[PDB]
Order: structure tokens, then sequence, then C-alpha cells
């Protein structure tokens, strides 16, 4: 069973502009370059995204973390009784990504994507930002969330549901002009509200936003004014309906937008499935 | 599995006069008349009464919750299995009531039910009492109660426990007379001391009362006073046996009463259904 | 210096009624009888309320407490230096009272009034209620409070305030009617709200209430009961605006009322004077 | 399953002896005297302690909660596929004990034993105590616990938990002599240590004692004062090696041994058994 | 001004029947030998009690702290101006009591004091006690406590609380018989409720006791039995009706008794004189 | 199933040298002799380390606790069915061992093990440390841990968590030079990061080491000082990777070493295997 | 009155290598040059640390905060008072300490010192530590503290207490071989332990060592393991008897050394001044 999004990995143009960006604009730490690419890191994980160079200027390949290999054999099985199409990592494979054990496979409309277990630790280099941030929230939680866009969503939920076992938490009905509604639905598979969210958009990119979620209210007040000195805000600070994160939108320089966050809500045991109207309480203005 | 009331909706003969008691006596906010009738509003949700004009000043139907889809699938499926006459309830009374998917049936005394899933939340339309009001305590404890009178309790019994799930918290006999003592049974399906109560009371409506908690005394306080001022109190403060609720009942302009309360004490794993030979600890003084 | 109102005497007409309506209805422990006369206890010290046969049917005499023999010296010498009669008690008195030192002197209005250190605990006599009572509020806040009736307020005021040292807490405008506004003085020495209150009353009794605080809400609730049981409530549950307590009011065997209240707010060292044109937020409705 | 002790009943040959002791030195509520004999309450409950004209003067019965009526069906069943004797208690019977349904049934040994569901609760009038004590531990923990006295413990042990369903706590050889050592086992039906024991002692009576528990020392300290002032105390305060309870022993007018104490330890779900060769760890002097 | 009793001192007949009865016994660390006796330490302090060979069999001398040598000019001021003998400490004295500076005096009845400040801590010499003890309560407590024996109780006073600075917290009226009460006066100097208490007994020694403050209920639970085990028990465990520690008392091989205690309650700035009839709340029997 | 490490027992060559390391340095009590050999105490169990003469210098054997006969019938019956020849303890072992049942056999390499059930407490036999120090860490997460050296680790590893059910915590990749790398896998079975580690490492030993936990950071210190007199620590103070645990290592007189720390984490519901490449974040410098 | 040590300047022969140790192996965050020099920070001031280029390789100045212009004043007046020459700041200075007012003057021995109020606060660039460091305590305590070496104690105790107005803490008597004991003496002028220590050591430098305090142990072990590396390490990780700071010492590259620790204890109003004869309770070994 996944327990979390464990890492992304990017394929960009222009890989020093997103290590520039990373981390004096959003204060990750640059961990090193590997053959797995230029390495970054937010908490005790020897990496969390990956920048390699490529002309797609998008998310390139997502890793879930399993338990253990017993984990990983549930789910490769659970692949295999699907039908889907899954490669056991080869020794190099894993070695590129620091695990243990891992299998490759693509979501129904081309997206790579890994299961594993066994990722590497590095206490004995800690965490130092790339710009002043008291933190990042992961642990129990993972990486963060990013929302993937489809071309159709029941089939993407049914495969994202059914096959690899994300629940659904809520769905907000995106009015996108008079004659247009579209559903997004956000999936959990631990605490935090939604570690993917799924919507038929019509975007050039395969996701709409990435998410990541830091200590305190001034760490996203000091990025914003970072991101904002070079007119890279997309939406102004406001809170979301859902998930109830404070945070504003940015652009990389791959075009795909980052969400900087403080103080999203939780999923406990007796969370109920709800429906919104508006994707936000107040804020995010698009700018 | 139902996991609370979510609903209730009133047929009344004087829609003003519930629209004022509701918002000016008991502090509930308006939420706008669509064709679900007039809307009122506790929480965050987008209705959670609804008053339509109708004969017969009562309850005409009550809306309980499942968390998903998965469960409303269930309980279709367990009423069916019961010889229940359940209909899936179709879009357009789906998008009347603001949820996601529902069923619509009725309890062995025809009091219209419907279980559903996916309602609608309106965080950004920040809850704004009619009344000067802390709060009502609803989460996962639901809208609150209601106490359903019936001809044959051990036939009601059967229908909410066997089929619907309620489990029994505990028993008051009341004594109604020298020659008259009739057993009230109180139900629960989440934390809340009771949802649903169920006795043989010999009153010309459906229910004997519903019930709204609120944060604190002093609303209770105050909105006693509110409603004192219009001779509209028919029992005094005063505190139950059972759930422990320090509350005041009232009548509603349908003669169906209300209760006010707060303090309740809730159902835990450890809880053992036991009986009481009185309805209060003190007060409740009929008026 | 006065830290709080130690111990309070009534000479009533019917000692056995007094006795009775102590004990079985407020829940008083019954402490025996001496030369002092029947004693009753609500805490640790061996008497807080004395009961003697007398015609005036009314508060007899109070006692102020200090907390050591150097407080009761800086006392005498502040009455004398105001010209007030002080007569330093006899062994015999003090023995009667059980008190290691006091001086006796009456108000500008004939109250007797009592000023001690060195009262008698009894902590090997564990406190009993007499009635169903969870406990009594006292220590560093003393017995509780009255309210003097007196003819002239501003007499009354420097007094208290001048002379004995009370500050004002604040001040209620008691509308008597059309053409009579009389304001209520409340004085504190201590955190409790007030430990005595002035007011230009009409009353053929020398204080209009005097009040116990007990720990808990059902003490109250309970207690309302079992006075209601005998047609001696005077004053429905209400809070009022200034002290914040939540009480009812009930007519003792000679006329004078008896407040039994919870959850009354204290007084900070930020405290500022204000004033109410209201006695009760809500409640409190006279019957 | 059983939940609890629940109450005990008592067949002795000086009723009137038994009242004093239990109300004026362990200080428990007299709640009357019905068909069930003379009532004693030290919570809630309508009653935990019953006391009967016999000429025994010995434990004459036990009451074990269930939490339902599901659960007694399921014990009658239990006790059934053992070959046990189980009896349905007549309405009758279940009006005496005031519960709404039970089981009747003899332990291996003779000893009468009841399993019910739905007790009666008096929350209308409380509890207040016959001599000074802040309160009994009950609740979750039930009444208390006995030590069963029997011929054959391996005999008991198989009955008690095979067929009732306690669970093994811990051990305690006691060295009675040179050439006799007696284990005494210890179980569990909820979080108390014991609401168990068995021993095979070669005492004249059922149980080597009952032991009841309050919130304080000094319910304790008092209570020790007051039976040591009759010359009844049989063990000096001591806490036990298992249980960890402080706590005398004392001789009630029946010769059974009662045990007053208090701050024991539970039992939580990493318990584990272990044993012990001696009871006490300071004190429990015999005298 | 005096801040706690620092150390003391016993000159005693018998110093190994002293040794063993402080570290087998009672728990304390023993501390090396020096020119200043036998050493015992109950916390961080080089020393807190000095045993000496001597006739006297009881307290040689007592010491207590001030703050600084400011402090300690300020006594040595006022023990000059009340007219009494004061030397100041040469630096041999001050060398063999590892103290900074100290004066030495006597009080009226010929008990040597001493009043110094900067005495040797020792936190590389870790405590261990001499048996199983928890821990000593001391820090601005002090070291505990003792009741001095005198003549005249009123020349007593006058010393310790004009001279000294000691204020009463309590009296008790010791009934020593039918014709003869006397009053044992209780002063603090600090938080713990008296580290001095006088009294006009009339017993052989200087002091009536000393007391030792443990850590838990169990530290004063072992040491009894271990205590009781050589039949030194005076007095059983009970709790006193003034400090309310919880102690049993018993006999040093010098006569003189020590009290080993737990949970006394502290004395506040809210604290008032108050007076007790008797000495024990329970418990301390006399053996 | 095992619930955690109970027991360990050492064969030596000088037992007197373990004895004062034990003692002395490490702080453990002494509790006598017993044809079990010396026996030593960190908690509430009457030993927890026994210390035999023998000529191995090594671990001679180790108990594994589970909760209770049940427990041990499981364990059996999970070896039998794996091959593993067991010998169910007899009267006499189990006397020895003063357990209530035990069964014995040995791991893939020739190490005896023990599975009990029922060890002895002395509660009356209050723990004394030999040395300063405020308290050891036991309870639900047993004695602490050692690492077993073998020749082929997944042969190990099967044995370990396929037969007696330990789970992986996390994996660290020993470099041991340029052209050697071995992996240690840490096992747990309980909230202790690990009990149990397994790693083939060319050492003379068993174990390549034991691990005591305490209290504070203060008893690491002292204890440090202690051992470093005598020239026995192997590595200085640091905090590893994987257990967080801040720590010493020193020789003991058979060579094993043991691991003396404090503030290890512990490993919970969401815990997922992780790897590491350096076995300490800071500090454990070798010498 | 002066609130704490605010800054320190040095002059030192490298700045470069200062520059480099101040930041990658303490972790303070570089601030930029100035005519006030290379600027450090360790929290919200603009600076703590100025580093300009000299010969004498030492502590160049300190200076000492107090709250406003009125301490200013006082203090001024009291150094005039005292015959020490004083300069009244001129705004130039004023401008490169960053500060709103100050006066200058120096300590006996020639160590110029600076008295100051509104110094520069720079919330606007938040902190990041030029190494990994969770952060550093200052707040009311200050910088931290540094010992000042004298020729003589007593002239320069008289000047600190009498007229800065530093109060004494304790005091350790340094015993530097058989013939030569020197008292250190520890002072404060808050809550901090000792924000200045005086000792008549036979050192080349004007103060022994600084001393700054982090947020955790971790910092302390990391940066322990950075300095390490380069072998500056002066005394290993130990403890102290008076503060209980935990720290280690390493040499500057001045000579200078610096205490770098953490979990110091705070003086509070019960403190009395003890003495020590060792200046650490363990560790702190010198190498
Ligand atoms: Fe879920
Ligand atoms: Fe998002
Ligand atoms: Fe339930
Ligand atoms: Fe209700
Ligand atoms: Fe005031
Ligand atoms: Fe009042
Ligand atoms: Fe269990
Ligand atoms: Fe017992
Ligand atoms: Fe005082
Ligand atoms: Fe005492
Ligand atoms: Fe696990
Ligand atoms: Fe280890
Ligand atoms: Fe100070
Ligand atoms: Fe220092």
């Amino acid at each position: 069973s996944i327990r979390s999004l464990g890492y992304m990995g990017f394929a960009v143009s222009d890989v020093a502009a997103w290590r520039s960006f990373l981390t004096q604009k959003l204060g990750l730490m640059e961990a090193g370059t590997t053959d797995n690419g230029d390495l970054f890191r937010i908490d005790s994980r020897a990496w969390r995204i990956a920048v390699q160079q490529g002309e797609v200027d998008d998310l390139a390949f997502a890793g879930y973390e399993v338990a253990d290999a017993a984990g990983l054999a549930q789910m490769a099985d659970k692949l295999k009784q699907a039908g889907i199409a899954v490669t056991t990592g080869d020794a190099s494979l894993a070695r590129r990504r620091g695990v243990t054990g891992l299998i490759t496979f693509a979501d129904p409309f081309g997206l790579p994507l890994e299961i594993y277990y066994g990722a590497s630790e590095v206490f004995e280099k800690p965490f130092l930002p790339g710009a002043a941030v008291s933190g990042f929230l992961t642990g129990e939680q993972g990486l963060g969330h990013f929302v993937r866009c489809v071309p159709d969503s029941d089939k993407a939920l049914a495969f994202y549901t059914d096959v690899l076992g994300f629940q659904l938490s809520d769905v907000i009905d995106m009015k996108m002009g008079p004659d247009v509604t579209v559903p997004a639905y956000f999936l959990h598979c631990n605490e935090r509200h939604h570690t993917l969210a799924i919507a038929a958009f019509p975007l050039p990119k395969r996701i709409h936003h990435f998410m990541l979620e830091v200590a305190s209210l001034d760490d996203v007040g000091f990025a914003f004014d970072r991101v904002d000195a070079d007119g890279l805000i997309t939406s102004t600070l406001g809170r979301h309906t859902n998930d109830h994160m404070v945070s504003f939108y940015a652009s990389t320089p791959s075009g795909v937008e980052v969400e900087y966050g403080w103080s999203a809500r939780t999923v406990d045991r007796s969370w109920v499935v709800v429906r919104h109207d508006s994707p936000s309480m107040w804020g995010h203005k698009s700018v």
C-alpha cells in the first residue's frame, strides 16, 4: 500500500534557472549532481526533487513510497492483475534513485511512475535551506502534492483509486466559464488532505502545480516577496476551501506552477466526502 | 454505514413565522431560498434545515449521511435485502439537496428518509448567526437529534437497529401516568449520545422534538430570554439523566418542540446500555 | 488590611427552620451548638455561619479577616484615627468566636462588625455537606458576599473605602421605577469580584442578600429544585452583568434572601471601574 | 463478553451491624430497602451492594455486567456449550435487581453468579456518602474486586478463563508456611488490574476479601481511623506488589474482610504476565 | 534575611549507630569524615548533617543560610542592635563548615546558631542514597525543620520573629492532659510551611524532632518498614493538620525523634495565621 | 509473539572484573548469586543480566519474552513447523531462570536462545543502582539490544524475521574499507528502534555490542568519566543515524563492547524502512 | 541599569580566518562589512560580533545594553560619581555601531567598554546560519558571556559590582597546581547564569573565552565535529558545575577560546551564592 509521494523528477530546458529558483526563491537545499540529475533536499532524505536536462519542461516522473519489500510486492501484484505493464527496476536504476527496490510503469496517459521502498536518509548532512525557511512539512505526509491534468477524469480516477489505492477526499466543481464546469478530484493516501488531485484541465503540461508546505506563515510571506521581486507570482495569498492551505502560486522556469503553503488541515478517520463550488475561501487573486 | 444526521426538512403552514423563529430566536443563518425551500445554516454546510410550505406542519424528511459512494451502495443493498422499497434519487433531486448521490425510502410508519453522501460546503461564505450565538456543535456528531413518535416501538426498533444500523445507548421508562409507562429508546450512530430516539408517545406529530447543540451556557441563557419574551418556553432549563444535556424546550410555529442545549456527554467504546426511571436530573419544569 | 469576609451571624426567630434550610436545602454542614449559637460549615474552618435566637430576623454581625496580629493592630489604629469607637474583644468573646484576637465596632448605620485574625481550622473533622454539593468556593476569596442596604450611600462608601479599605469594582444603576434610579456599588478586598455591595434600597432588612458560591453548575441546579419544592425561589437562574455569577435567589426563613451561584469571574490587577445599566445578562426573572 | 463486576449481595446474620459499618465506617450511601434487601450506593447506579438477612454470613451472589443484550446472548451460549446449567432470569428477578435482562448459574464450587445488562442509573438522586469520602473509583473498572477461595485452583481457573473469559494478570506465590506455598491468580476483564483473584486458601468463607477503591489518600487515612476506633483493622496500610494498591484491610461483621484502597495501577495492552514471591512492597502488617 | 535552614550538627555518644541509622534506615549519603565530623548528604550540597562525638546526645548547632555577604552583614547588624553577642566566624571555622562567611551566636536558651552564606556544592559527586529513596525535597525550602523545646515561648517567639525575622504560619494548642495545654508556634522563612516550631514541652532534649522530606509516598512506606524492623517507630503514618505532611516518627540513637514525610503544603502570599486544636488529621498513633 | 528482549547471560573468564564493571562503572544493582550465576538488576525484575564463569568470554544465552502461556505455545509451534529443534525447558531450568515456562533452542549459528513468559518481579526490593544513575529505560521496550555477528546475513535474516517474527527497521551500509561494504540490518519487535541487529562482521565474538539505555544525559556523561578513568572507552560520545541514540561505547572485561546511551527515538505505526550510508550523525570517534 | 551583553568586537591579525571560522564552523551569519568591520549575526539584531583588522588578536571592545535613554543617563552618572572617565559617544560612533546613544570608558585594566541603548533590528533580513544550527539563545539573556582575566580580582570585582551593578552568582576555586588556587567569580545582570566572570589567570589575553549558546544538543554535536576536523578542539564535551552548560571549547584564530554550549540553567529570585571546588561535573577533558 502506498504510504506517500516520496520524490519527483523534472526534465527542463534551463537547469541553471531551476537551480536558482529552487534554492534562492523557495529555499531548498542543493544536494549535489549525480546521474540522477541536480538533487534538492527539504528534509533528512538524500533528495526529494531531481532536475534533469530535457525538452518537455515538465514533470518527468514521480515516485510513490511503500513501507517495505512486502508492500512493493503487493503493489506489483496489484498492477499486474490490472493488466498494467510493470518493470522491476534494475540495480542500476535503484542505485541512481538511491532506493532499495522499485518498480516502474506509467499512468493511463503516459506519466512515468515509480513505486519504491528503502530510500536513503542523510542525517549526517543536516538540512540547511538555501534561503530563510524555518522548515518544510514532510514526515508521514510525504513530499506534498500535485494536480495531474488528464483528458478523461473517470479513466484516471479508476486507475488511481481502484489500482493504486488512493482514497477520495473531496471534489471541487471548477467553473471555467459559462458553458464549462470541470470537477477536480482530490485524493489522499495518508493524513495529508491530498497527495494527488485529478482534473480535465486543458493545459499544455502534465500537472497544473506541485505544492511544498512550510512550517510558518513568515516562511510563506518572505518567499512571496522573493518571488514577487522577479514578477513570478501567479496568484496572491489565499486559503483553499478544501485543504485549508494558506498559499500563493508562482511560475517555475518551465511554466509549471508551484504552490507554496502553510497550515493545511489533515484527513482523519471520521472524514466524509463533500463537494465545493469554489476553490478558495479568500485571496488567491489571479495575477 | 450511517455516519450522522445531516439535514432535516420541515413542511409548514407559516414559512415567515419559521424564518423569524429560526434566525432571531435560535440564531440560525438565513441561507437563501431555492427549489429546496428556505435554507438555514449552523455551520460550513450549504444548509442543514430546509423550510417548505406545506400542510402537515411537521418534519417532512430527514437525511442521513454516509462517508462516500461505497457507503451509499452498502446501505441501498442492506435496505433491499430487508425488502424496503428504495429509490435512487435522480440528478434533479440530488441537485435540489446539493448532494452527490442519494437514495430515498420511508420508515415503517411513513416518514420519508434519505441517505446521501457528498453534501456541499460553503467555507467561502463564512457562517454568521442571526442572533448572538458563539457556535453550534456539529462536526462528526452531525446536526443533532430528534425523537420519533411511533405506534409500535418494537417494529420501529427492529428497522432502525437491524436495518439502518443504529446502536442502543440507553432507555428511559417514561411514567406517563399511574396506568401508563412508555419506554423511550435512545440510539447512536456516532459519538453523540443519541442521533435518534424512539417512543410510543400519543402525539399529533411525527417527532416530539429536534435538538440543536450550542457551544456555551450563555448561548442557551440568552436564547431562553429571547424565546421567553414571546411566551414560547415549554420546559425550563434542566439537565437530562442520559445525555446530560443542559437545555430548555420551546414551541416552534408548527407545534413541534425544539430543544436548545449545551454540554451533552458523548458515547465511547466502553459504553454500556443502562436504564433510567427519570428523564431529568434537575429542572425541565413543564410550563 | 482586610483579607476577606470570614464569618456571619444571624439572629432569627425560628432557629429550627434555619437549621433545616441551611443543611437540607443549601447543603451546609451542621457543626454543633455552642454559646456562639448553632454553627454551620462550608469548608475547613470550624464555622462560617452562626444562627442565634433573636428578634431582628436579620444579619446580626459580620467578621472580616486580617492575616495576623499586625494586621489587626493596623485596622484598630485606622478606625481610631477615624474617630470610630473600637472595642478590643475580650478573651471570652474571642473564645466564643474561636479566634485568636478581634476588635468590635459598628458601621455608620448600626451593623455590628468584627475584624479578627487566627480563626480555627478543623481538618481532623472533614467537611461533609448536608445535601449533595460537590463543594463551596472559599479559600482566599473568603465566605462570599452580601449587599448592605443603607439610607445614605455616600456616607457608607466613605466608611467602607476610606476607613475599611475596600476598593470599588463597579457600579450598577438600578432603575427601580420611572422616577427612581439607585446606584449599587460593588467593592472588593481580594480576588472575589465583590465581598460587599452598598445600595440605598428601601428594604426592611440590613442586607438584600448574602451569597454562597459552589463548585459546579449541577450543585446550583440540584439546589434550585430542592428550594423550588418548597416554593422559596425568588428569582430564576440567570447570570449577573458584573461578577458574571450564574445563580438563583431564594428566601431564607427570615425573609432575607440568599443567592446560590457558580462561575463568578475574579478581579485582577488590570481591572478598571465600569458602570452597567442592568444587573443581569439573562435570566433572574423575579418570581 | 464480561465488561466488569457490577454488583454484590451478602447474606448476613446481623443486618444492622452491616448497615452501620458500610455507611459510617466505609462511607457508602444508604439507598433504601427493597425485596432485594438493604441497598447501598457508591456512584450513579441505583445500588452496588445488597445486604440480606441470611445464615451464611458471606457473599451470596455476584453480578457481572455485559454491554448489551447481544453480549448477554453470547455469554449464555458460551456457558451452555460448556455444559453449565444456565437459567434465564425471570422478569421478577430482573425487577428485583433493577436490570434489563440476566442469566443465573453457579461457579464450579457453588457460588451463585449472575450476568446481566441494563442496570439502573439514578443521576436524579446525587450520590452523598455516609462519611467523608471524596469519591469511589468505578466507571469502566466496575465495582472493585474480590478473592475467591477454592479447593481446586486449576478447575477454578479453567472455568473463569476458558468459560467466563477473564484474562490472567499475574500470580503471587503465597508462602503460607515452610511446607505450604499457594499460588494466587489475579484476573482482569477490563483496565482494573484484577476484578477476580483465585486461591486455594483454607478459609471458612467463599472469599478472602472484597475491595473498594477511593479517590484520595485522605479517604483511606480517615477511614482507617474510623475503623481502628472499633478495633476492626486486620492489616496496616501497605502497598501491594502487583496492583500497587495502597490499602488497609478490616473485618466486616461477617468475618469476611474488606480492603479499602487507593492508587492502584491499571492493565494496558502491552501488559505481560509475571510472578511475585511477596504480596506487598511495604506495610500490610498483620494485626 | 534568612532564606532557609541550611545544615545541622549533632553531638552524640554513639557515632557508629548514627552512621548506620542515617544511611541504612533513612537513606542519606555518607560524605566522608572531616574535622567537622561524619558528614551526610541529601542533595548537591557537600553536607547537610554533621555527626560529632559528644556527651549531650542532641542537636549541637544549626546553620541558617542567607543569600550573600550583604545578607550576612544585615543579620549581624540586626543581632548587634538587639544586644546579642555575635562572633564573626574565623577562617578556620568557615573552612570546617565549608562556607564562605559566617557569624555565630546562641538563642536565648543556649542553642548555638550560625548564619552563613556561600556553602559548597558538589555536583561533580552525584548524590547516591544509602537506601532506596527517590529523592529529598530541599532547594529553596532548605533542609527541613525542627521543633525547638523552650522554657518560655514568648521569650523564644520575640527572638525568632523580631530578631531573626521568622514569620508565624499557625499555632496548634497541644492538650497535654486535662490541666495542661501548650501552644506550639510554627514559623516560616520561605515557602516551606515551617522551618522552625517553638513549644514549651517538658522534654530532656533541645528539640522534639527534626524532619526530612522525601519525593514519593513509597520512599516513606519503604523507610517505615526498615525502621519498624528494629522497633524504632514512635508514631504510625498520619497527616498533620497544619503543614499537611504525611509522615511517621522514629527514634534516633540519641532519643531525639526524626520525622520522615512527604507531600507537605507550602505557604503562599495569601497565607493567613490560623489555629488548630489537633496536630493530626488522621494516623500518627503513638507507639 | 515476542514482546521484547528480557534477559541475557554471559559466560566469562573473570567474574569479579565483570561484577565491578557492571556495578561501579555502569551502575547496575548487584542482585545476589544463585545457580543462575551472579545476578544484576536495572529495574523491578529479579534480574536482567546473569554472569557465569565460562571460557567463551561472550554472550552465553539471551531470553525473549512473550506475554503469556498462549504466546509461548504459538512460538514453540512456529519453531517446530520451521524444523527447529525446540526443547521445553524443565522445571529445574524454569526455576533457575525465575520464569513460569520456557523453551530453548539455538539460532542458525549456535547462539542458545530462550523464549519464556512469567518472569519474577521484586517490587519489595526497590532498585538501588551501584553508581549514580537516575534510571534505566526498560518497560515495554525490554532490556535493550545487541548486534549479532553472523557469517551469512540472509540466512540469519530469514530465521529472525520469518521464524521469530522480528520486523525490519532499517539498514546501514557499513563501509569497512574500499573493497568491503557490509549491510547491518536493524530489527524491532516493539517500540524500541531495534532489539536485534544482524551484520556479517568478522569479529571473534557472537555479538558486536549490547546496549543499555539510561534516563538522562548526565547518566551518560558521568558513566563516561568513570569508564574513561580506566581507559576502557572505545568510541567517544556521538549520535547514531538510525535510532538517534546518544551514546559512547566501552570495552567489557570479555572484549565484547557495551553501548551506554540516552534519548533514542522509537518506531511507530507509520514507520517505513530506509537505508543509511553512515552509522553516526556526529561523534562516535573510534579510540 | 545594564540589561545584558549586547555586542563584542575583536581586533585580529587574520580577518579571513575569522570569517571562515565564525560562519563555517560556528554557523554565524555573515552580515556585511562596514566601517565597524566584518559583521556577524546570530539573531534579529543587525550584528552581535564585529571583526576588525588589528594587532592585539583579542577582544577589542564589549557593549552592554540598557533599556533606554534614562538607563543610559543613570549609568553615565554612576560612572562619573565613581571617578571614571566617561565619553559620550559622538553621532559618528553611534552610527558606526548602529545604536541610538552610547557612552564609552574602560575597565580598571584597559578593556574598552561601551554602554548603549537602541540597537538596530533587521527582521526584514531573516537570520540564516552559515552552517546547520537550529538557533542561538539570546533574547533577554543577551549575547552570551566572557571570562575577563585580570591581575587583581578584588579591584575588578569592586568595579563590576559596585559601579556597573553586576551581581555575584557563585565562585569556583580553581586549583591551578599544588601551590596555586585562584577563585573565579561569576556575575549576572539578568537570568543568564553569568554574563561576566572574573579571574586572575596568567593568560596572554584579555579574556579566557567567550561563549555562544545554541538551541539543541545536535547543534553542539555537529559543530564539535566541524571544529575537530581542523584539530581546533581544546576541551571535550562536558557539563559545568555552576551554570550547568553542556559545552566544548575550541581555539579561535586569535588563540582566544570560544565555548559553544547548550542547556545552561538560569538564575532566579531565590538564587543564593555558593562555592565549588571543580569547574566541571563531567567531561571537559583538556586536549
Ligand atoms: Fe481515507
Ligand atoms: Fe495545491
Ligand atoms: Fe456503540
Ligand atoms: Fe433531546
Ligand atoms: Fe483592586
Ligand atoms: Fe450577589
Ligand atoms: Fe488482557
Ligand atoms: Fe485486593
Ligand atoms: Fe509570610
Ligand atoms: Fe514536623
Ligand atoms: Fe513494525
Ligand atoms: Fe546499539
Ligand atoms: Fe540577582
Ligand atoms: Fe563559559
